[PDB]
């Protein structure tokens, strides 16, 4: 349900947009206690997938953190803000 719902977010990228979600992923910064995600997986990943992968890889809560982090940094604040708002009670 977290993963429908990241799900659902990711289908509202646009092609260069999931590009650099992607890479956003499989480079994510790495003092945060969140792991980067494999370029093969990844790159592969149809949007269910990718969400799915995203919380087999970090679980659920920082999965939907690392999704918000990105929506900001590629300059998707509509997701941003759309994903901060949809926030699950953890």
């Amino acid at each position: 349900s977290t993963r429908c719902k990241l799900a659902r977010y990711l289908e509202d990228l646009e092609d260069v947009d999931l590009k650099k979600f992607k890479m956003h992923l499989e480079d994510y910064p790495p003092q945060k206690g969140c792991i980067p995600l494999p370029r093969g997986q990844t790159e592969k990943a149809d949007h269910v997938d990718l969400a799915t992968l995203m919380i087999d890889f970090n679980g659920e809560e920082k999965a939907w953190a690392m999704a918000v982090w990105i929506f900001a940094a590629i300059n998707r604040r509509d997701l941003y803000e759309k994903a901060k708002r949809d926030e699950p009670k953890w």
